[PDB]
């Protein structure tokens, strides 16, 4: 996780600045997601945790926490913390905690931001406690069960020595237990309702156990796909994070896309048919063609797998990737479109005219999957507000 | 290709701030790898034009310029304009070039940071003199030709209609030609010797047609394969990267690693034989386990490819990562461990006492070359300076 914009560095975001490419960010759809969520819960169902590490998903966590503020959500879950520092400066002054264990470097240099950690080790635990001591504070802490089988965060309970552990990290000075958490491993209801199971009776051992106040834990399990689909794993939080920008569960049409993948082309060049395209020669040229230069490659976060079938979008067409990716440049061949020039914006993810590069698309390539690429495309190039771009809009 | 830091922000580097997981970047090494490249070009060989794109591969072009300042490099060669923007602000004042064909917003808006551009039609050269003539300016070009036949940036002279568009190039108002340029897409001798031969007749038909004056001209081809293996193709001037950064032809050990991927240790936590990891359960554990939590995923640039093999250096021993990689945690089975425990240090790439974390070992797991990652590792991770002086001697 790198450094984030300082408070005072507001260039992201910004559509005039040049960018040899750049994501789309789609607000009123982040926007929209949260409501529809908020509908389906209903004003009486679990408070919402919106899940925003790796900056947001890749749509940056600078640009969304303002809608998440104005929404009221009163959770957001992190995993850096650089994603913290932001979310406190972007006016956030809900709950704050991290999804994942953090090192004691991380944990001692986050008190600024008055998160909460996430414990599933004794060691761990008295590490933390050690730290809130020499600090004279308190850090409270949620208590990772690995009730649902993840075996990542959470300490597990069939253990008779981690028993004694979980008790033991509920007495430790400096540290208060605000919580009780597991995570689902498979996205399939079946294994979800027998993770559920178990954290039931893991929860209620802890609580019994360790003589912990309900009134005073945060109970919560589901991420999205058990939060859309196995609402009895609701209790008292939820931890959404692909339903909020549009990647969950495909058939739930009503969370949209909140991101898009664009670039430009910077040259467009004439080669003779027999000549071939891109390091190592991989790709002959049956004709003579014009192939657009765009100005991105595997450094940029795009088509890191190098000779990986892939498609652009210019005038609202699919053209093809042609050669190898480079570290800074990838070729498509244009030959069949007439007045392609330098400048003309080209679609790596998302819509043009009637086409559309989609998920489904880019995942039909065996091991992709859309978070990893998007999440790298977030951290490797500029991100521009859709809605401030308005050549195309229609009030006056 | 994102933001860089501004040039009052000194985060970038420092060794006491928190990090999930870092770069260290050995600037001993880097100037080594310099004068190394010097000694073996000779006081009457070329030119080095140091070649810094994605934020200098990946180590931080804000970090690393300042040694090519104080080594009197006289040229040097990126691909964004931030890149371009960092390199002024750190003291750089040689030849500052494009590597790659640019957008028309690029070039624009890249005239305050006195930079070179690379042009390989007439469409883009237009465009680019058309901007120089409305800021009353002028922009250097080096004239990118496709004699070794790359198809990416270059003009194709076998082409009789590109042939008359290059000499057009050559009289646009507010560009001057100041260099004559091709790249090698095959890291062979003899591929190299065909490709320079070419060049050689085409960069000698421009000068003629073209009745451009040789001294104003420098005449450039060859990366770091061909500036170690092909000495025929010196010319002017050379433009090594990976040779630079100690990734090149391995055989070649006097070129030193200038950086090392590296994490921490966040808990250790005990689970039962029969459990699985990750999401998916795609790993069992076969045994009562101790699993090291590192707090990196994908999202900081690690492999999520399943792998079998894949592992990690702790304690100076090789132990195996296990489950699928989560996008900001992966799990290393340190069962056969004694006493590991939060804050331990851990080698994703580099030397740890007498073990190592091998380049082809990660590329195959990978299955692309150590580039596609470590350029990811660097824009997704901080970055902390190490010196090894030296190197050097003193004695006062
Ligand atoms: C990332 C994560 C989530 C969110 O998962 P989604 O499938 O994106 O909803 C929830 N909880 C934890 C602990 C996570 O790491
Ligand atoms: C990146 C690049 C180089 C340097 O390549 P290395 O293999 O890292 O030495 C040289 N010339 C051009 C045009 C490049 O794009
Ligand atoms: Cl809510
Ligand atoms: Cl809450
Ligand atoms: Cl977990
Ligand atoms: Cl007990
Ligand atoms: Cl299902
Ligand atoms: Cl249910
Ligand atoms: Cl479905
Ligand atoms: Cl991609
Ligand atoms: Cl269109
Ligand atoms: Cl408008
Ligand atoms: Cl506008
Ligand atoms: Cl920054
Ligand atoms: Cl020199
Ligand atoms: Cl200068
Ligand atoms: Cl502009
Ligand atoms: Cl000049
Ligand atoms: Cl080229
Ligand atoms: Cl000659
Ligand atoms: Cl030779
Ligand atoms: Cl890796
Ligand atoms: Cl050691
Ligand atoms: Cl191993
Ligand atoms: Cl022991
Ligand atoms: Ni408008």
């Amino acid at each position: 996780a790198p450094y984030l914009p300082l408070a005072s560095d507001h260039r992201n975001g910004e559509v005039q600045t040049a960018s040899n490419a750049w994501l789309e960010v789609d607000l009123g759809a982040f926007e929209h997601n949260i409501q529809t969520l908020k509908d389906r819960l209903g004003d009486k169902g679990p408070k919402i945790c919106a899940i925003m590490k790796a900056d947001a998903y890749g749509h940056g966590i600078d640009l969304l926490v303002p809608s998440v503020v104005k929404a009221g959500i009163p959770c957001i879950g992190i995993a850096s913390n650089e994603e913290a520092r932001v979310a406190r400066e972007k006016g956030f002054t809900g709950r704050l905690m991290r999804v994942r264990a953090a090192t004691p470097a991380e944990v001692e240099q986050a008190l600024p931001y008055k998160m909460e950690e996430l414990i599933g080790s004794l060691v761990s635990a008295q590490g933390i406690a050690d730290i809130a001591q020499r600090h004279h504070t308190n850090i409270p802490v949620h208590i990772a069960l690995n009730s649902a089988g993840m075996s990542r965060n959470g300490i597990d309970l069939r253990l008779a020595d981690s028993k004694e552990d979980a008790l033991a990290m509920l007495k430790l000075k400096g540290i208060t237990p605000v919580g009780i958490m597991t995570h689902f491993p498979v996205e399939e209801k079946e294994d979800v309702k027998m993770g559920l199971a178990q954290f039931k009776l893991d929860s209620q051992w802890l609580l019994e156990a360790g003589k912990l106040d309900r009134s005073k834990i945060t109970i919560h399990a589901a991420n999205s796909f058990a939060t859309l689909e196995v609402p009895d794993a609701y209790f008292d939080m939820v931890r959404p994070g692909g339903l909020l920008y549009g990647d969950s569960i495909p058939s739930y049409t009503e969370y949209k896309r909140v991101m898009a993948f664009k670039t430009q082309v910077a040259s467009v060049n004439h080669y003779p048919a027999g000549n071939t395209v891109g390091y190592d020669r991989t790709f002959t040229l049956k004709r003579d063609s014009w192939l657009a230069n765009l100005p991105l490659g595997y450094s940029d976060g795009y088509r890191r797998a190098l000779s990986n079938k892939a498609y652009v979008l210019i005038q609202g067409q699919k053209v093809p990737v042609v050669g190898k990716t480079s570290m800074n440049t990838i070729m498509v061949d244009v030959t069949d479109l007439k007045g392609v020039k330098p400048g003309d914006e080209v679609v790596l993810f998302g819509r043009q005219g009637e086409a559309e590069v989609k998920q489904a698309d880019l995942e039909e390539y065996n091991g992709a999957l859309l978070a990893d690429m998007y999440t790298i495309w977030g951290y490797t190039n500029p991100k521009k507000i859709k809605r401030s771009s308005g050549h195309h809009h229609h009030h006056h």
